């Protein structure tokens, strides 16, 4: 595979090129809802829910030193009752057997475990996370701050910039890789101009397999809000 | 799924994305070896072997009246000893469930089942057919010449161009489809300039579901050849 694209306008109730984990559903508004919902649509605590998309992406070949450019875009919102809603939305990158590990239901965003989320050697992922939860006796990692954090096989942030969470509003994100810098660089605003940048410089064939999946995840431990995943385009090409 | 594409300059002995069925595999000088071959490389009789793309395509939407277009390059060489060498490689649009059908070991290509390979009622695919071999007591719906050919839901292409087989040597194509105009556009070159063209208008919500796959079908009966599949694009959008 030397160039993958693929894009969602909206989300399909019969979509076949989505693997779908944990609690992650298709609404009846073309919405990918990741975490569980009771039958009135509202929030619920302790819920994972993930997407990858079916098809594998090439991010290197160690046969030929060849390295994957990437670029995604995406757009979501949250939605919560409660004056601290937890726990955030991540883009990420993943070996393509990867599943919702234990535990992960809370400040790990679905993507570690307790007993390894900071132990770079026992994790391989790329996330560029949303996280809108930051008490301090429980994730303890975080800054004091909603914000967004580019994560490196560890629920610590390698980088992070303040961002603001806006109830029931549209965030539009842009995600690229630069194989040549080796940057990852991430670019989000709100329809009132807001802007958010951070980058982060990371090589990711030292982080992560030849072939990966791409897709997203979300989680609620015990304060909650709805993660509303609204369209994905993503494109990559093996230079 | 509104938009996919995808590319293979030339085909990895450890890809991800692709479906294979009955002989189909990737040669050591990264081309996807259709056919079987004994252990020093030569064809052999009766094989059939096919490749799908492990993502599948929404064609049309019912609910919508959304239809997809989409554009596909290849490019192929056939090899053989034989004077009558046989029997071609085909281009295919199927089912996301299609497999190769029992007796389709020959002049149906590994598409179609002898009982009901000229039945359109029984079938459920596009293909377009680059045909080497016409005898015309066994393959008694084909041109008395070799051919390229659109199949609709029938080893009894809807329309035909002659067309010249050269051994060794590879052939690239354009295969295009225009929802708006229901029209299937097929250009095939030589490196020399020589040019083939052929087309047809055919509704594919007609004759296919609203998702299916696409990949390559080559086949040997008692006459054989290599079908050699040299790299492969293709592309489609959900108007
Ligand atoms: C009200 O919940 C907060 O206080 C509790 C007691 O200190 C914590 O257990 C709780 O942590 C859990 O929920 C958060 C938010 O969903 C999650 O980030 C964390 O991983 C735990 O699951 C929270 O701090
Ligand atoms: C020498 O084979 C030709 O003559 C035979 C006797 O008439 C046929 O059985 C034979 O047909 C089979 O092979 C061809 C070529 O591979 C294939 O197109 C056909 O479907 C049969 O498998 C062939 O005509
Ligand atoms: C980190 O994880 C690896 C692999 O699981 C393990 O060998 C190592 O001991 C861990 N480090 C700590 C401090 O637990
Ligand atoms: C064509 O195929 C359909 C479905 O298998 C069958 O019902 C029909 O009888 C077939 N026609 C003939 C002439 O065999
Ligand atoms: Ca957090
Ligand atoms: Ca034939
Ligand atoms: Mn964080
Ligand atoms: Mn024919």
């Amino acid at each position: 595979t030397d160039s993958l694209s693929f894009s969602f306008i909206n989300f399909d109730r019969d979509e076949r090129n989505l693997i779908f984990q944990g609690d992650a559903h298709t609404s009846r508004n073309n919405i990918l809802q990741l975490t569980r919902t009771d039958s009135n649509g509202a929030p619920v605590r302790s819920t994972v829910g993930r997407i990858l998309h079916s098809a594998q992406v090439r991010l290197w070949e160690k046969s030929t030193n060849r390295v994957a450019n990437f670029q995604t875009q995406f757009s979501f919102f949250l939605s919560s009752p409660l004056s601290n809603p937890a726990d955030g939305i991540a883009f990420f990158i993943a070996p393509p057997d990867t599943t919702i590990p234990s535990g992960s239901a809370g400040g790990l965003l679905g993507l570690f475990n307790p007993r390894t989320a900071l132990n770079e050697s026992a994790n391989q992922v790329l996330a560029v996370e949303f996280d809108t939860f930051f008490a301090q006796n429980s994730n303890t990692w975080d800054p004091n701050y909603q914000h967004i954090g580019i994560d490196v096989n560890s629920i610590r942030s390698s980088k992070v910039v303040r961002w603001e969470r806006r109830e029931g509003k549209t965030l539009n994100v842009l995600v690229t890789y630069n194989p040549s810098t080796r940057t990852i660089d991430v670019v989000a605003t709100y329809p009132d101009g807001q802007r958010y940048q951070l980058s982060h410089v990371v090589d990711l064939t030292t982080i992560l397999p030849e072939w990966v999946r791409v897709g997203f995840s979300a989680a609620s431990g015990e304060q909650f809000q709805t993660h509303n995943l609204e369209s994905w385009s993503f494109t990559s090409t093996l230079l």
